[PDB]
């Protein structure tokens, strides 16, 4: 599988590579990609796309890089299975709720409910691992 995502500081990327971990125990394999590294036609292949970001600015996906690969794979993943996840710092969600209504108005179709984790993982290590067992339990 792959884990596709966006990190300022590292909080999403500790989570990429927990819901690795939770896919690999799983018993299978996963590739984690920044999405500055990411290869959009080997990625839409893929039966599930993991996609991760942290809340930037106002609510909002990160602006530089992440927003502009989801632009470029928008119109190319209408029925395609997609799991959502990402960190935030003193919001609630809402970028991450505006993120999965923007997948789904593309014709994706989320799979499980997203996974957002305040901060650094930390007590929430096992909710980032177990999110990686859901995905590879489908
Ligand atoms: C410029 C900037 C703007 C941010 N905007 C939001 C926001 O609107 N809502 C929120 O909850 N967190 C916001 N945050 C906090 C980050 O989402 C949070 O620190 C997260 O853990 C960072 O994850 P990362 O290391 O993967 O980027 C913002 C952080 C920065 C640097």
């Amino acid at each position: 599988m792959k884990i596709v995502y966006w990190s300022g500081t590292g909080n999403t990327e500790k989570m990429a590579e927990l819901i690795a971990k939770g896919i690999i125990e799983s018993g299978k394999d996963v590739n984690t990609i920044n999405v500055s590294d990411v290869n959009i036609d080997e990625l839409l292949n893929e039966d599930i796309l993991i996609l991760g970001c942290s809340a930037m600015t106002d609510e909002v996906l990160e602006e530089s890089e992440f927003e502009p690969f989801i632009e470029e794979i928008s119109t190319k993943i209408s029925g395609k299975k997609v799991a959502l996840f990402g960190s935030y710092g003193w919001g609630d969600g809402k970028w991450m709720r505006d993120f999965e209504e923007r997948m789904n108005g593309y014709g994706c179709v989320v799979v499980e409910t997203p996974l957002i984790v305040q901060n650094e993982p930390d007590e929430a290590e096992q909710d980032c691992i177990e999110f990686g067992k859901k995905i590879a339990n489908i």
